[PDB]
């Protein structure tokens, strides 16, 4: 675990979830209790318990007395492959089970099993798919390690189980997830000329998507899996290009505005958003594939840039700078245009929505540490992913 997990701002008040230590536990329930405490919507505990419950044995009179609305029980039984977990979620007020599930775990796949159990608990309580399962890509930058100055890594949502995709003495920029999260793309300078690579995460193998003199990078993949957007400045100023994956057909679309830009597809495949200085200030515009029109989306402030789309397609995470203060991570509703400032940030860098749209990851700096921060979109939960050394940049939450 290169990125270690911190909770910075717990939700002020949230329902509590009691989790009874599973009999013959494998180390599973502490992971579940930790996930529930980083859900941004609940808190959980397993130590100072007011009662004693188990599988198919719970009495709600004592859990109400302690003001506990939700209780989780479990049973672990070893199998030939690995172990089984039989877990339940009990609603105390309704006096009924919200979950009664068995999950087969194949041997040393314990952290993924706890995230699955926690994902089911979260969905049973909020109706929103949990995001404790899933991966986040990031680039570790350490000039105090010239051999691995840049390292592209993929880790779990808590930073555990990191997987190094590529390390190099040269810049590695802008990791972008393929629609089904089976492949990852990135801009590499391991050879002097920048090149967008496409790396199969199953077999390992990579391939050069494009590579020339004016390539800026910032890749983004079409929801249909057929096209890719990227930034490149053949001469002078960066511009947005769309590639067709089948024939490597490149042809340009929009911005020759004098600032660096990045294009991000809308999840419906109808359009993409991008940053533009064509109005005299960096704003987020929307290019419609249908008629080729460009429309401004952000109107508040003198600086709106580095926008990304929520999977549902109704929210935009962006970098917002009121001319008085510095960079802020902001959320704008697409339907209504209401801009929600989430938090200050130290880096003019793109945020990334979680698949459920309830979380957002971004790169910032606190103290002398370059770290990743995960915040709930409503602004009450902060989660920190600091590095032991160097800085963490350009996160990309894997989609679902």
């Amino acid at each position: 675990g290169q990125l270690h997990l911190e909770i910075a701002k717990a939700p002020d008040q949230a329902p509590k979830i009691a989790i009874v230590p599973f009999n013959n536990d494998n180390g599973l329930y502490p992971i579940v209790e930790t996930d529930l405490n980083r859900s941004g919507r609940f808190t959980s505990s397993s130590k100072n318990l007011p009662a004693n419950a188990a599988i198919n044995q719970i009495q709600a009179s004592d859990w109400q007395a302690a003001g506990i609305p939700y209780v989780v029980t479990g049973q672990i039984k070893q199998t030939a492959d690995g172990f089984e977990v039989h877990y339940q979620l009990y609603d105390v007020q309704k006096q009924q089970y919200l979950l009664n599930e068995l999950l087969n775990v194949p041997a040393s796949r314990i952290r993924q099993a706890g995230h699955m159990v926690s994902d089911a608990i979260y969905q049973a309580l909020t109706g929103i798919p949990g995001d404790f399962s899933g991966r986040i890509a990031y680039v570790l930058r350490n000039p105090a390690t010239p051999a691995e100055r840049y390292t592209l890594q993929i880790a779990d949502t808590d930073g555990e189980q990191p997987k190094t995709v590529l390390s190099s003495r040269d810049p590695i920029l802008s990791p972008a997830w393929t629609p089904d999260a089976k492949k990852i793309a990135y801009v590499s300078f391991e050879t002097k000329r920048p090149a967008i690579y496409l790396q199969d995460l199953s077999t390992g193998t990579r391939e050069v998507i494009t590579s020339f003199k004016g390539l800026n990078g910032a890749p983004s993949f079409s929801p249909d899996g057929k096209s890719m957007l990227f930034t490149a400045s053949m001469n002078g100023n960066p511009e947005i290009y769309q590639m067709d994956l089948s024939t490597r057909q490149v042809k340009r679309m929009t911005n020759d505005s004098g600032i660096d830009t990045e294009a991000r597809y809308t999840p419906d495949g109808k359009a993409f958003i991008f940053t533009s200085d064509r109005g005299g200030s960096p704003q987020i515009y929307r290019y419609d594939f249908g008629n080729g029109s460009v429309k401004r989306l952000t109107f508040k402030g003198s600086f709106n840039a580095r926008g990304t789309l929520s999977a549902d397609g109704k929210k935009i995470a962006l970098v917002h700078r009121p001319s008085g203060s510095n960079y802020k991570v902001a959320i704008q509703d697409i339907n209504t245009g209401i801009v929600n400032i989430l938090t200050p940030t130290s880096l003019d860098e793109s945020p990334s929505f979680s698949p459920n749209g309830q979380m957002v990851v971004y790169a910032t700096r606190e103290g002398n540490r370059g770290l990743l921060s995960i915040m709930s979109t409503d602004g009450r939960f902060r989660m920190n992913l600091p590095s032991e050394q160097g800085e963490v940049r350009e996160p990309a939450w894997a989609p679902k």
